[PDB]
Parts: structure tokens; C-alpha cells; sequence
């Protein structure tokens, strides 16, 4: 301390005109002895002044947390612009600098595959519906589930995992009551990624 | 300023296999060139032990040393929750640094293992994905491998454990095989080792269905 | 003078990770005049200090028995490490050293075969399920039975028998109610051995 963490936008914030992507600069372990924090922001090395800095917030471990948020243009993030947060504090020998950008490398479109429950799981009261998303680059991605136009919320999805060919994959597991699966209800896995056309794709799954 | 200590647990394949040696690893970084010697004292449930293995120091790029001591733990001791303490002494430290490590606490829960064949739409590709779903296990320490007709198979990747809504963990392991190997009827096996299994091992097989 | 006997661990203590294998150094004929006994222990020539010495026990013939117990690492015993107990006593002209190790020789993987009851045994209220385990080396092995994820405890296993080719074989007999066998219940013979892949294999048996 003080230490700085620079966070990227959320994957869905970059992909839809609907949402506002922005980069977040977090300073932790600010001592009560040195409460002042100054933020300077750079986009491709050019100083910018539109960042919104919040007032310091006291933490339970008797240190301050200070957050500055820079609202980022959609196309700028996807085109690989560089965002640098410069953090100044009197307890620092020199200011702390962090830089973030989207991963470089040619984007690769995710391949989406839905997998029904394993035969041995059909014995249980609730079954697992699986969505395999593989071969995508970069790793920023979002996955959701629906049934009959309505969102399904009983799902958990793994973080991206680096594959042997340089792309990423993950799995999403949706849990439903077995009865819903044998009624023949249709379930859909939704994937959001910059390499998809219109940044969206869908794959459905139902009893065969 | 000063050396820092990091204490690492044994790995789940070392702990669960009788022929391997599970080890607790005590790592000291930021060891200076002027005072490079590090003395390690090890304790199991507070009693000093003397079987630790000293590794050769390794010079780092920022002109400091990394110094490591490795304690082999009894298989049954680690699984019974004994506490392992590494005490690190160095002439640049005003007082020795102590770190303690133990196995994750909580009621153990047995993994459920399910194999999933490739998606119908993936069969058009030259390579297909065999999926192993491992769920409902606690703690998260687990090992997963793949075999083919009993033989080790290595083009697989396994996700990290993910916390489920009920407090247990799950993961997926993905094996990639040539379509022709799947279409020949070869049997593929997902093998998992976990402390909550009887015999600490279980396997589920998968092959082309008629 | 005193005599020393060095005993190996119990074979199943080495094959189960939750069990504790130990080598035991026993000294008998320790005199009343020279009661002091010192133990030094070595693993592959390296002295170790974790041995537990028991208190002297006076015997009926007016001599002492003194025992020291060394816990061996599972992998150390199985990898063929050599254990030396060195015993010093003032009545000995020179210390007595005893060495013990696992049987050497190429490990050979067990072949596991299940055998249903003989037709003539079906007249009885209880039947014998047989597990034949053959061709294994060394003779250290463990056999258990399960049904439907649960242990079956009504079994007995023969000791290993040396076969004509230098390997060992044994038989395990599980006794079950005939009705359980005729219901189609599946029974499994589980064996643990260092030469098996994953040190484990299982063979099932049910009404044909
Ligand atoms: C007082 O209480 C506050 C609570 O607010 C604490 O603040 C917390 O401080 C934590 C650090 O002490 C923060 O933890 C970080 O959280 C990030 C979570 O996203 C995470 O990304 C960070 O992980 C990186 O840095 C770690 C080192 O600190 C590494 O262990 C880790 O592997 C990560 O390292 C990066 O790795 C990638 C590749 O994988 C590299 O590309 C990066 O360059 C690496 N980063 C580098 C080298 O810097 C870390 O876990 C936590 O966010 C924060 N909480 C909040 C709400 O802000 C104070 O610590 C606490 N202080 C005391 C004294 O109690
Ligand atoms: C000094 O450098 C050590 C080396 O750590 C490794 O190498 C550097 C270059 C990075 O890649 C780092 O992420 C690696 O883990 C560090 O162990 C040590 O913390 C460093 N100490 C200081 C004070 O910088
Ligand atoms: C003295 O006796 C020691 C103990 O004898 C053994 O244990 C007792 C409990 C009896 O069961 C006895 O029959 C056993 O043989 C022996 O270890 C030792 O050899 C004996 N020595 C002499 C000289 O008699
Ligand atoms: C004091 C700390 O502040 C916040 C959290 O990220 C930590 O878990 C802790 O509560």
C-alpha cells in the first residue's frame, strides 16, 4: 500500500450501444496518514480530463479506498486504445502507473454447442444442461440462459480457459427440474462476443 | 523492504496417490545478495520436524534471490488436518516470519462424474469435444485426467473449480480427439481423484453409441 | 547378549493412504545390569529422528524387551527405500544393525476375474461370489467388495499364493443371500496394487 488495480469494462458494456463501458482505477491501502489521492488519466498517452473520481471511502481495515472511473468510447476499447491511470500519493516514492487495453490478436468467433444431461444424471430430480463455448478470442465474453423468452437464473459458468491453440473456451451449467426437461421445454444458451455478427448468437436445447 | 514468505499446499495428485510425495513448499522472495542465507524451521502441530529438503537458491531478474524449503508431509497427516508451520529466519529480518497452512476445513463431499458425448453439430468437424462434468464436491482440491482404452491421453484442458449455488464445487474437463478416433468406437475415460471418494478414485467411460 | 528383530510394515498399511505404515525394531534379552538401549535409524543411509521408542518392558525370564517404532512414508516404502535400525547396548561388543526393505523384482499387474456361484451351490440359502486375482508381483495387495456404492463385509480372502511362474494369486469369497444374487444385484470386487494403473481396479459380477 498504497496499491492500484486497473479494471477493464464489463464484456457486455463494450458490445452493446445500450450500455456504457468504462475503466475503473482502484486505490487500496491508503493510510489515514496520507489521505490525498490524485488521478491523472491518459488515452494513448494523451491526458484526458473527463474521469469521474469518487470521494475516499473508509474500509474496515482502517484504510481508505479511492475509485476513479473513466467512461470509454465503445469503438475505442475494441480498436485497442491504451488507458493509463496515474495515481499520486504522498506516501509514494513515485506515482504508480497502470495500463490496460483489450487483448491483442485477431478476434475469433465463438463456437456454441449445447449438451443434454448425461444418461446417468437422468436418475436425479434435477438435471444439468450444458453449453460449451470454444475457440473464441479475446476472452471477454458473456453467457446467459433463457426458456420461452424468459431468462433462466439457475446457472453458473466457468471462467474462460486458455486452449492449446491460443483460443479460449468455457462451459455454462444450467440446472432445471428433471420434469421440465422431459416435458420437452426448449432451453437456449445465449452468447455475446465481439467476433459474432451483431455481437450475439443463440443455441437451443430440448429433449430429443 | 525485506524478504517475503509464501507457503503452498501439496497437490491433490500427490496427496491421493501412495507412490507420490505430497509437499508443503515454503518460498522466500526478496532475499538480498548481502545476506543470502535463509534458515527454515518446520513444525507439524507445533512439534519441530527435521526432514525438510533445501533447494538451491535461484537468482531473480530484479537482483534478489528466491529461496525454497520443501517439507514432505505424511499422506494421512495432511488429510487429517494437521497444521504445518514454516518459520523463516534471515539476517535482514528483525524477527523471523512464520506462516501456517492446513487443508481446507468443512464437511467433505463426494464428486459426481458425468461424461457427455460431442454435440451433434460438432460431429461435422475434424475434431470433436468429449466433456466430463464433475460436480458437488468439497473441498475444491481435485485431480482430473483422461484415458483412451486404458492409455493416458493428453490433449485435454480442465476448468478451475467453480463454486455452485449449494456450496459445493463443479468443473468441466474437455478432451479433444480426432473424429475418426471417436468413430472407431474407442472407449474414453474421465478419471478423477478426490479425498471424498472411496478409494480416492473414480472413472466414467464414454464411447460412440449405436 | 541382546537380540534384535526388525519387522516390516503391515502390507495394507502401505496401500491405504489413510493408514500409517511402520517398521518396528524389537530388542529382547536386555540384561538387568546393562539396561540402556540406544536406537539409531537410517533411511537409505540418512539418519532420521522421528522414531518413537517405547518404555522398557520387563519379561517373565527377568530380561527386558525394548521396542522402537519408525513411521515410514508410503512412497518411500513402495519405492524400495532401505531401512536400517542400529542398536547399541553396553553388553554388546559392537552395535547390532538390521536392515529391512520391500521385496525386489519387476512389478506385475494383477489380472482380476469374477466367478459366479457354482450351479450346485444354488440349492443353498447363501451363495459364494468369487474373485480370482492372479499374476501379480509383489504379493502386497488389498481386496474389498462393494454393492451399489456400499461396502460388503461378509467376505474372506486367502493369503497370496506363489504360482509356478513367480507371480502370486489369491481368491476372495463373498457370501451373500441367494435372493440378493437372484434379484440381479450387481456386486464388485475391488483390488488395490502398486502395479495397477491408478493402483486400483474393479470387476463386477451379477446374474447372467
Ligand atoms: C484492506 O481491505 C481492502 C478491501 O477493499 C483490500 O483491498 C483489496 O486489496 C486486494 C489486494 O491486497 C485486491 O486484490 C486484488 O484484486 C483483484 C481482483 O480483481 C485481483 O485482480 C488482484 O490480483 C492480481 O494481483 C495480485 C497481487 O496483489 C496477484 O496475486 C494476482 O495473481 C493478480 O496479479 C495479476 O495477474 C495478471 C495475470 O493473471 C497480470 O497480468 C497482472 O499484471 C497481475 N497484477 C499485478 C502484477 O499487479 C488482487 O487479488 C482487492 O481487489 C482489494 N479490494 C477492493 C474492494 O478493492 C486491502 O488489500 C486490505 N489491506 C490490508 C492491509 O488488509
Ligand atoms: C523481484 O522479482 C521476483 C521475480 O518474480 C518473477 O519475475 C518478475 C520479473 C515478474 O515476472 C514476477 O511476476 C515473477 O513472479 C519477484 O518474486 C519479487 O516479488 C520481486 N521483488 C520486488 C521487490 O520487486
Ligand atoms: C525371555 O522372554 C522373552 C519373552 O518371551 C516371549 O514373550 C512371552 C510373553 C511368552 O509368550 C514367551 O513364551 C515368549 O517366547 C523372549 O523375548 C526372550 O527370547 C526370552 N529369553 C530367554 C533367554 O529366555
Ligand atoms: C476490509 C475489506 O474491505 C472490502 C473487502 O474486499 C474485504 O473482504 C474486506 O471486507
Amino acid at each position: 500500500g498504497p496499491s492500484v488495480f486497473l479494471f477493464p469494462p464489463k464484456p457486455k458494456d463494450t458490445l452493446y450501444i445500450t450500455r456504457e463501458p468504462e475503466v475503473t482505477c482502484v486505490v487500496v491501502d491508503v493510510s489515514h496518514e496520507d489521505p490525498e489521492v490524485k488521478f491523472n488519466w491518459y488515452v494513448d498517452g494523451v491526458e484526458v480530463h473527463n474521469a469521474k473520481t469518487k470521494p475516499r471511502e473508509e474500509q474496515y481495515n482502517s484504510t481508505y479506498r479511492v475509485v476513479s472511473v473513466l467512461t470509454v468510447l465503445h469503438q475505442d476499447w475494441l480498436n485497442g486504445k491504451e488507458y493509463k491511470c496515474k495515481v499520486s500519493n504522498k506516501a509514494l516514492p513515485a506515482p504508480i502507473e497502470k495500463t490496460i487495453s483489450k487483448a491483442k490478436g485477431q478476434p475469433r468467433e465463438p463456437q456454441v454447442y449445447t449438451l443434454p444431461p448425461s444418461r446417468d444424471e437422468l436418475t436425479k430430480n434435477q438435471v444439468s444442461l450444458t453449453c460449451l463455448v470454444k475457440g473464441f478470442y479475446p476472452s471477454d465474453i458473456a453467457v446467459e440462459w433463457e426458456s420461452n423468452g424468459q431468462p433462466e437464473n439457475n446457472y453458473k459458468t466457468t471462467p474462460p480457459v486458455l486452449d492449446s491453440d491460443g483460443s479460449f473456451f468455457l462451459y455454462s451449467k444450467l440446472t432445471v427440474d428433471k420434469s421440465r426437461w422431459q416435458q420437452g421445454n426448449v432451453f437456449s444458451c445465449s452468447v455475446m462476443h465481439e467476433a459474432l455478427k451483431f455481437h450475439y448468437t443463440q443455441k437451443s436445447l430440448s429433449l430429443s
